């Protein structure tokens, strides 16, 4: 049979299956319309996205991953899929929400890059407004009652901060992120996307992450310490804020966790020390490392 004949057959079968083997069918459809004949992707979105209402948590997670795959193949499909992603971000099941956060961590920066590289249509403008509101909703999930949602939100917020601040000449950018958009590549006179608002949004997101640090679990705290170390190295204009946050933590959780948290904090502070932007703050970082009980030998080794 032809590829589209096989896709129709599979989708019809998936609609009748009453257990998670329907995911096996949908993954076969995904391979056929994303990889075998990518021109079919557009033709079958409605049929796959219909499964977003399925009672199975695993099926709804599959639909979020499919949205991510579809937008990775063709970012213009975000016009057709962002509202569906928004509904999944609002799911009552926390594992579906966590997956939606993971996907937004991948998709927000790709959406922004598309808006900037694009003249921008009314549909793109409306799409952007929704992406921006969804990003804002994930910042609010730093206050989730669910521990795992908070951890996922921290990593989304880390990405948001870095995306919405400029690269510096001493930024240490992970290879995997070398091609990602950053604020320095957003024009000041774009017709819809407002550079000043994005600058303020990145700063405000950092403020939220710093407020978060004083709310949370040990894993939330150490995830945030690590995100802050990444921010300081990737966006060294925030070095001061990060060091101040670390100083605040140390000056102020079950006491049993202190050794573990302090070890993590030492490791991240040492990683910040190793970056050449730490020079301005060397005395400050040094004093803190000593007060955290870091041996002189270890401090010297982690100099830039």
């Amino acid at each position: 049979m032809t590829t589209s004949e096989r896709v129709v057959d599979l989708l019809n079968q998936a609609a009748l299956i009453t257990n998670d083997s329907k995911i096996t069918v949908l993954k076969q459809v995904q391979e056929l319309i994303i990889n075998k004949d990518p021109t079919l992707l557009d033709n079958f979105l409605d049929e796959i996205i219909a499964f977003q209402a399925d009672k199975s948590i695993e099926v709804r997670k599959f639909v979020i991953g499919f949205i991510e795959e579809a937008c990775k193949r063709d970012i213009e499909l975000l016009l057709k899929l962002i509202a569906n992603l928004n509904m999944l971000l609002r799911d009552e099941n926390v594992n579906v929400v966590k997956k939606a956060i993971l996907t937004m961590t991948q998709l927000y920066k790709v959406a922004l890059q598309w808006m900037v590289k694009s003249v921008i249509s009314e549909l793109q403008e409306a799409c952007w407004d929704m992406v921006s509101a969804m990003a804002g909703d994930i910042i609010l999930l730093l206050d989730s009652d669910n521990d795992g949602i908070r951890t996922h939100a921290i990593k989304f917020v880390e990405g948001l901060i870095v995306t919405l601040s400029p690269r510096m000449a001493d930024s240490e950018i992970p290879r995997r992120q070398e091609h990602d958009i950053s604020l320095d590549r957003i024009p000041r006179d774009h017709p819809y996307i407002q550079y000043n608002v994005l600058w303020e949004e990145g700063k405000a997101a950092l403020e939220q992450l710093l407020k978060f640090m004083v709310h949370i679990s040990s894993i939330n705290l150490t995830t945030a310490l690590g995100s802050l170390a990444n921010i300081a190295r990737q966006r060294p204009m925030f070095m001061s804020e990060v060091i101040q946050a670390y100083e605040t933590l140390h000056a102020n959780l079950a006491k049993s966790q202190v050794s573990s948290v302090r070890k993590n904090l030492k490791l991240h502070l040492l990683s910040v020390l190793k970056h050449p932007a730490s020079l301005e703050f060397q005395a400050q970082i040094t004093t803190l490392l000593v007060d955290l009980g870091t041996p002189q030998a270890e401090i010297a080794r982690n100099m830039p």
